[PDB]
């Protein structure tokens, strides 16, 4: 009968999640050591584990069958077996997952092992993305020199791997009906545990979407300043290599000449920190002291012997995006960061901290309950730290940012600033799964692919490639998320939560009053607030044990994704930035782009 059957149930979850951490444990290691370090035997090695591990949970699956557990009367015991029948790639007969991690790591390591020319010195060819080809694209303000950067990296880390992602389309599709999902754009949508995710975001995203178009129209009025009509039209999509970044996700790198206040201060401190003798040690030991004041977990000694916070100075290649890794036992968490020592890479620094306090905070938990509450809100914790590390407030008390005065001018500058990197990258983010949804959904003709993702690009961020393109190129890959199969829709999720967690730890640190012109949300840090760490631990410690809801709920007491949070901390921009684009007349929207050809 069922009361003695759930009691046996219980004793089969508890030993089984161990043997999952366990066996996990073989598989990260193998796959760390292949990213550490890419060759043909790592990646034999990655591969052939994870094939071992996935013919070992159909095994897991199949055996979930023997107990009734649907009928169980324990919401924790039925929520545990539903995490194991859901197979994901491991569902795939054996030969067709194989195929699908040689596949992948094809990918991956085409990405990682990129080099291009340099533009003034065809003999020297050892250029990789980072840091040569970013150093570039971010600093960079010779248009052409940007033009044929773009050029060489697209093609590539996009159109050469075409074959391969085409077979992964395939694959995935595959994949995806075996777990009875009508594609991998459901398959990643069950992560979020809600019939209506997809509606929501759209919801938020509108509500959003005029800011963007104000912000879009007066960079590119701002472009037209600096480069000329001949280079920036005014009615056109903005030429996406003018603005800093290789997918134009962010616009940051461009601030010094986009500022609406360009004689007061702009928040810069790569010099300082450079100047003051700062390491990639010395950003990580900062990180650790931020989580440490707040009453959150120190970084354990694993961490610090075994982590690669500096690019490899031998011949070797490597995945250089960066990443954080959870192994699956205790304490035994790392991070691999090409870091360099700049304000943005400081960002990424505490980013990449977020997801190491978050593997320790739900250590304690089950093996499938270690992971975020949903896939957005393990993007977004380190983030709530960068934007309290980001104030002029905080930057001053490290001594990183001096003789700063923060008049209404100065405010408007950092405001800008912070939404050329949080509000710029919403239309960027969605694009990123609209597209491979569209894929996976088999939506769009293969002859038609390259097309649809400037066509995406294009209706959503107002933004095309330097050069035309065609079917002929492939530019999808060129992204890493997109290589390296990593889902991108808990980023759009991140971008959103992030400012709720943000506006409520304030208020708990007694940083933020909307009434109390002294304490303004754009200027809140949390450094020290043991309230504000008491509710990333309440939720933290949570890992997957609930639906996400209930991990918000645990935080601040709401269960409801909201832009409520955004949209307050970037008002006095919006009233502002409105106000200005009126005054000088700036043209508002975008024509069709003329840049790929059918
Ligand atoms: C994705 O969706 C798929 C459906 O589109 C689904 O595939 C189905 O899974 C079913 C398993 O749940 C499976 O059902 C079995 O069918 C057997 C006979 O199938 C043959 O004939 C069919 C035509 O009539 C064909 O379509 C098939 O291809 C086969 O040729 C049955 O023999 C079998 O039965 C046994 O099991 C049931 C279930 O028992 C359950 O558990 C306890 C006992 O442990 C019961 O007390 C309880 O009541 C419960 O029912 C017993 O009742 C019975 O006595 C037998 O022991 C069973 O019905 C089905 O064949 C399969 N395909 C199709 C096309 O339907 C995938 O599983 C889904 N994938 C995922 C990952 O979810
Ligand atoms: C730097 C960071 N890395 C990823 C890594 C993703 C990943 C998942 C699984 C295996 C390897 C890499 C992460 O979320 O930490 C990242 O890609 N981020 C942060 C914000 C937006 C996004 C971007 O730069 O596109
Ligand atoms: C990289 O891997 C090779 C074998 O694939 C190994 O011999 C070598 O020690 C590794 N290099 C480094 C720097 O760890
Ligand atoms: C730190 O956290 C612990 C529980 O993790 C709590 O009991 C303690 O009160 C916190 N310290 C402070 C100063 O709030
Ligand atoms: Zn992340």
């Amino acid at each position: 009968a069922l009361v003695k059957e759930e009691i046996q149930a219980k004793e089969y979850l508890e030993n089984l999640n161990k043997e999952l951490a366990k066996r996990t444990n073989v598989e990260t290691e193998a796959a760390w050591a292949y990213g550490s370090n890419i060759t043909d035997e790592n990646e034999k090695k990655k591969n052939e584990i994870s094939a071992e591990l996935a013919k070992f949970m159909k095994e897991v699956a199949s055996d979930t069958t023997k107990f009734q557990w649907r009928s169980y009367q324990s919401e924790d015991l039925k929520r545990q077996f539903k995490a194991l029948t859901k197979l994901g790639y491991a569902a795939l007969p054996e030969d067709d997952y194989a195929e699908l991690l040689d596949t992948l790591s094809a990918m991956e390591s085409n990405f990682a092992k990129v080099k291009v020319c340099d533009y003034k010195d065809s003999t020297k060819c050892d250029l990789a993305l980072d840091p040569e080809i970013e150093e570039v694209i971010s600093k960079s303000r010779d248009h052409e020199e940007l033009a044929y950067y773009w050029r060489e990296f697209y093609d590539k880390a996009g159109t050469a791997v075409r074959s391969q992602f085409e077979r992964y389309v395939e694959l995935n599709t595959k994949a995806a009906k075996l777990n009875n999902f009508t594609s991998g754009a459901e398959a990643w949508l069950d992560e979020y545990e809600d019939d209506t995710f997809e509606q929501q975001l759209e919801d938020i995203f509108a509500d959003i979407r005029p800011l963007y178009q104000q912000i879009h129209g007066y960079v590119r009025f701002r472009l037209r300043k600096h480069y000329g009509d001949a280079v920036v039209s005014e009615t056109g999509p903005i030429p996406m290599h003018l603005l800093g970044n290789m997918w134009a996700q962010q616009w940051s790198e461009i601030a010094d000449i986009v500022s609406p206040f360009p004689e007061k201060p702009l928040v810069d401190v790569s010099a300082e920190m450079e100047k003051q003798g700062y390491t990639p040690l010395k950003m990580f030991q900062m990180g650790d002291d931020f989580f440490t004041s707040m009453n959150l977990t120190k970084l354990p000694q694993d961490f610090w012997d075994k982590s690669i916070i500096e690019k490899p100075t031998d011949g070797r290649d490597l995945v250089c995006h960066a990443s954080a890794w959870d192994f699956y036992l205790t304490d035994d968490v790392r991070i691999k960061q090409c870091t360099r020592v700049t304000q943005d890479q400081l960002f990424t620094v505490h980013h990449e901290l977020g997801h190491i306090q978050y593997f320790l905070q739900y250590q304690h938990q089950p093996f499938v309950y270690r992971t975020g509450a949903n896939p957005g809100f393990h993007e977004a914790v380190g983030d709530v730290l960068s934007l309290s590390v980001s104030t002029p407030k905080h930057l001053e008390k490290i001594g990183l940012l001096k003789d700063y005065v923060r008049d209404d001018e100065a405010r408007i500058n950092q405001l800008f600033l912070t939404a050329l990197d949080k509000i710029v990258f919403l239309p960027f983010a969605f694009t990123m799964d609209k597209y491979r949804w569209s894929l996976f959904r088999g939506e769009v003709d293969k002859a038609n692919w390259n097309c649809a993702f400037w066509k995406l690009r294009d209706e959503y961020s107002g933004i095309e490639p330097p050069v035309v393109r065609s079917e002929k190129d492939f530019d999808a890959p060129a992204k890493y998320h997109i290589s390296a199969d990593v889902e991108y829709l808990r980023y759009l999720v991140s971008f959103i939560i992030q400012f709720q967690f943000y506006k409520s730890a304030c208020i708990k640190a007694g940083q933020y009053d909307p009434d109390n012109v002294e304490l303004p949300l754009d200027n809140c840090d949390i450094y020290g607030s043991a309230a504000a760490g008491a509710a990333f631990h309440n939720m933290l410690s949570m890992g997957a044990s609930k639906p996400w809801p209930d991990a918000l709920e645990a935080f601040n007491g709401e269960r409801i994704m909201s832009g409520k949070a955004i949209a307050e901390y970037f008002e006095p921009l919006r009233v502002w930035l409105e106000a200005e684009n009126i005054k000088n007349n700036v043209h508002i929207g975008w024509t069709t782009s003329n840049k790929c050809v059918s």
